DNA sequence: TTGTTCTCAGGTACCTCAGCCAGA
DNA sequence: TCTGGCTGAGGTACCTGAGAACAA
């Protein structure tokens, strides 16, 4: 059994809690004693531009592999030892797959029973149902009833979440009144359904400042204001892995606004700085650009 | 002349299942 | 009859922009 430092439970329970899963399902299986097959499974997903970042998991957690599917991968573990002493040790960390990951324990435990009954076998799938009830379930099949046949601490957790589903992101925003015609726009926004907003309403409680949006079926927190963004990314970056670059070249872009305001040449550069932003970023719908900003030369 | 609030939406990059096979 | 590695995809739940309007 592997004991696995506190600081790396801390961030990757963020990250599971951003781009994780935690998976149990129920194989329809002819050779298995009840026709049925329990597979449990932890799954981190990225794109695979990324996947570094999922073998290095493959390596600190020491076991499970990582697989492609074109543009996309996946770390997974389903091993059952490791899937239990790994998951024994994250879920004390865990905010949001904290209920499945323990039910994911509770199966792995009461496995050796379920495989000599009929009726413990079943009870067992109840927690299945569970599991995914907790989940965005939405192609699930095979059911049950088918059977029936400490700053630092929030700090790291909250890098996590913001390496997860979190964005980092500049904007030059075209307005005739600007000076330079152009106004600059910085962002920390994390993203969330709807239904866990309660997430990002404890978000603006424990940051201090912010705002949780509604739109659609999902829900933001923001944070644009100058200082504050300041504050909060000078505190947050050390403990970034993925968006540390965006979040200092927001910190420099923010140091150089003075100056920027001042001259053509200095707004200019700092638009450049915008541009390394969102190419770091996965940006899709980007429309506004230094180069467009360039028209300044008119 | 600037900062900020508030909502919307394109295009995925996730999530969460589905399943087959070889080995012991 | 059991376990673990490996593969495919449905349908969002995100990310990362966009812009109109309020408040200075
Ligand atoms: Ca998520
Ligand atoms: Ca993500």
């Amino acid at each position: 059994n592997t004991k696995y430092n506190k600081e790396f439970l801390l961030y990757l329970a963020g990250f599971v809690d951003g781009d994780g899963s935690i998976i149990a399902q129920i194989n329809p299986n002819q050779s298995s004693k009840f026709k049925h097959r329990l597979r449990l499974t932890f799954y981190v997903t990225q794109k695979t531009q990324r996947r570094w970042f999922l073998d290095k998991l493959v390596d600190e957690i020491g076991v499970g592999y990582v697989r492609d599917s074109g543009s996309v991968s996946q770390y997974v573990l389903s091993e059952i030892k490791p899937l239990h002493n790994f998951l024994t040790q994250l879920q004390p960390f865990l905010k949001l797959k904290q209920k499945q990951a323990n039910l994911v324990l509770k199966i792995i435990e009461q496995l050796p029973s379920a495989k000599e009954s009929p009726d413990k076998f079943l009870e067992v799938c109840t927690w299945v149902d569970q599991i995914a009830a907790l989940n965005d379930s939405k192609t699930r099949k095979t059911t049950s009833e088918t059977v029936r046949a400490s700053n630092k601490e929030f700090l790291l957790y909250l890098a996590g979440f913001v390496d997860s589903d979190g964005s980092i992101i500049a904007q030059i925003k075209p307005r005739q009144s600007n000076k330079f015609k152009h106004q600059l726009s910085l962002t920390f926004a994390v993203t969330q359904k709807t239904q866990r907003r309660w997430f990002l309403d404890k978000l603006v409680d424990e940051i201090g400042v912010g705002y949780v949006y509604d739109s659609g079926s999902v829900s933001d927190y923001r944070l644009s204001e100058i200082k504050p963004l300041h504050n909060f990314l000078t505190q947050l970056q050390p403990f970034l892995k993925l968006k540390q670059k965006q979040a200092n070249l927001v910190l420099k872009i923010i140091e150089q606004l003075p100056s920027a305001k001042e001259s053509p040449d200095k707004f200019l550069e700092v638009c450049t700085w915008v541009d390394q932003i969102a190419a770091l970023n996965d940006s899709k719908t980007r429309k506004t650009t230094s180069e467009t900003v360039r028209a300044v030369l008119d």
